[PDB]
């Protein structure tokens, strides 16, 4: 049956989410689709065709491609130090939990950046002995700073530890995106558009809404946290509208951002999630080669027996690999799977897989900050099971 | 029986040594002492009244004691940053045997300087990672260079351990002599002579020779490897005259260095000796509080299963303290000692001690570089066993 609709379903009766849409396509046509419930609960207004969504760290896998396309293109390489590029990265420290700081052992490279093995940490990190001070640089929460003066805040401030020695999901992807920046003399989002978005037809994907955008998007509910001040426990899951301060505007020009910030739709990011299947435009474009495309999704960082932690939270049986998760164990995974199966997903319950054994892609988009029940993977449990 | 002699006398015989003197005080007094052997075999002429060794590393306790009065004074700490001093040392690096280096992840300290804990080497360390470039910088070769200026170079070069980590005799109590320079503004020849040797009546020690002192001085025998390259295997222990090349001037009034170049005699050794039994000159008045001196002379370093050694040559129960080796077991020393016996040695086989359990001073004068026979340590066995 159609595990997919009772899934979604219920999460709307059940007042967790306000409206979800998802799709699944299998040799790059739609399979499974559907939506559930509203655009806002408020007026409850029907969700808009082609309903625009806060994807946030759904952006990483995109700017993660654009880094491995101009890699092919011979711009930079995986080993190249980031301080060839903007010296402000010289010279970095490392600060531990028992307040000592010492100089960094290595330089952080464009590898490190794409693994968040760099030693950037969150704001919103738990106990990590650099957050406090990211949040009171207001690295995340100033979304009106342009991104090369976020970074040069950023810099100034210690890593957790020492390049290439330890894994810790982080603000990389911005410093990435900022290095592209620096290395190109262009900016990351109109490199986003002419080499990915423009090709692959994501006319509604972008860091501002498009002109006819704002009726379009869905709103956005949960609790941030009083001051950004890291929780020690979850808050009620409620479907109250969130207040996302000056985080994430809807129409500031040069807010660009590499570790979120993109707004787009299920349609737009299904036809990214099918390209990585090949590399491919749906007409044969190459946007990325096979092997760089293999070099991309391969296996890259291996976990303890902690396994993948953000904020403690596990990713079971998950690895990471260039562009985001990959699955390499499926007796350890703690839902439906297949080997290889990768993605990543978002705070606002955005997800999204690419499974090659089964030449299948699936996207749930939603809008719910900090969600206490894990949609995203409950929807690719049940694709897996009716495919 | 007078064992001392016996020893002395078959060093001679057997064409080991060429002039041998010796003295043991006891409650600040001689209690045995003698001579064996000539000034030198070309010509054996007697050893001359007075006569002039050049005690090498038996420079250090002498400079490490003009550092604890210092200290004293306030003029620095044991935890003072050498780079507060002279700033050529901030930004070190560190080498390793692995072509591997890094930024040094602690600063280097004056105590780390006394305890040979900085991660300095010395240039005829054989199998060093860096003593190749000490070596081709020529720092102790070059001994007509300024000390300031012997430092800018050393300063440029990495360490071969991070400062606090690890014990290897090196070239720091150099480094010590330069930043007592850049801490007082005088230089190091000046203080010595004005804080230790004027007031104990060493009117013989010094960086050069006495106006009177070319025919006291002793010759130097023995062979020193070509182009300084650390040999492999002893050479073989010959009664040639050693060429030290323009590593140890007679009459530059310019040179001073904190690792070796004194000049000295005997009985202005055993002053220095006998007045670490108490910090004070014969007549009473202090050079160092009985407080520093104890701090000064406590186990500081102490050592693995392979325990103390240079150019892996061993200190059997030796630990380190500020000035030089401390007895610290007995039953693992290899030649009779007592608990907390004191003192230190130099390349052309002088040796000294201290032991507080005896009020014992002793003191080997000859000149003889890289023996393979521990003169040294033989005359202090036999003045032990003589008590
Ligand atoms: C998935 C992408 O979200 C991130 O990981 C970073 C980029 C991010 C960026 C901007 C805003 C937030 C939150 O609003 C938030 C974070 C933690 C708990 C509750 C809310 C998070
Ligand atoms: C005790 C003080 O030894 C030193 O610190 C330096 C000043 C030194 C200076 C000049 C010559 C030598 C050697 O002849 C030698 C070194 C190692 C092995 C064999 C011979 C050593």
């Amino acid at each position: 049956p159609d595990l997919l609709t009772n899934v979604a379903e219920n999460y709307v009766n059940q007042d967790l989410f306000a409206g979800i849409e998802w799709r699944i396509d299998q040799d790059g046509k739609p399979i499974f689709q559907g939506c559930a419930g509203v655009k806002d609960i408020e007026t409850r207004t029907f969700i808009p065709k082609n309903a625009i969504y806060r994807i946030y760290s759904m952006t990483k896998p995109i700017v993660s491609f654009l880094a491995m396309m101009l890699i092919e293109r011979g711009v930079f390489r995986l080993s190249s130090p980031i301080q060839n590029f903007d010296p402000r990265f010289k010279s970095m420290k490392v600060i531990d939990q028992h307040a000592h700081i010492e100089p960094a052992t290595a330089l952080i490279t464009i590898e490190h950046l794409l693994t968040h093995q760099a030693g950037f940490s969150y704001d919103f990190s738990l106990g990590c002995p650099i957050s406090a001070h990211y949040r009171d640089a207001q690295l995340i929460e100033d979304g009106g700073r342009d991104l090369t003066d976020m970074m040069g805040v950023l810099a100034e401030l210690p890593l957790v530890f020492h390049p290439g020695t330890q894994w810790k999901y982080s603000i990389s992807t911005d410093v990435l995106a900022h290095i592209i920046e620096c290395a190109t003399g262009e900016r990351v989002d109109d490199l986003l558009q002419r080499l990915i978005f423009d090709p692959l037809d994501m006319q509604d994907t972008g860091f501002s809404l498009p002109l006819d955008g704002a009726s379009r998007l869905m709103e956005v509910y949960g609790m941030r946290s009083l001051h950004g001040l890291p929780a020690l426990k979850p808050a009620p899951h409620v479907l109250v509208p969130a207040d996302l301060g000056s985080s994430h505007p809807t129409d500031d020009p040069d807010f660009r951002r590499g570790g979120h910030g993109l707004y787009s739709t299920l349609d737009d990011y299904m036809a990214f999630a099918n390209m990585l299947l090949s590399g491919q435009t749906p007409e044969g474009e190459t946007l990325l080669s096979p092997a760089v495309l293999k070099l991309a999704l391969a296996p890259r960082v291996h976990f303890g027996a902690r396994g993948m932690r953000i904020n403690d939270e596990p990713f079971a049986g998950y690895s990471w690999n260039l562009l985001g998760r990959v699955m390499t164990d499926v007796g350890a995974a703690a839902y439906a799977t297949h080997l290889g199966e990768f993605g990543w997903s978002g705070v606002a319950a955005t997800y999204f897989w690419v499974d090659p054994t089964k030449n299948m892609t699936g996207c749930v988009m939603t809008q719910f900050l900090g969600s206490q029940h894990p949609i995203g993977s409950d929807m690719q449990a049940a694709a897996m099971s009716m495919l």
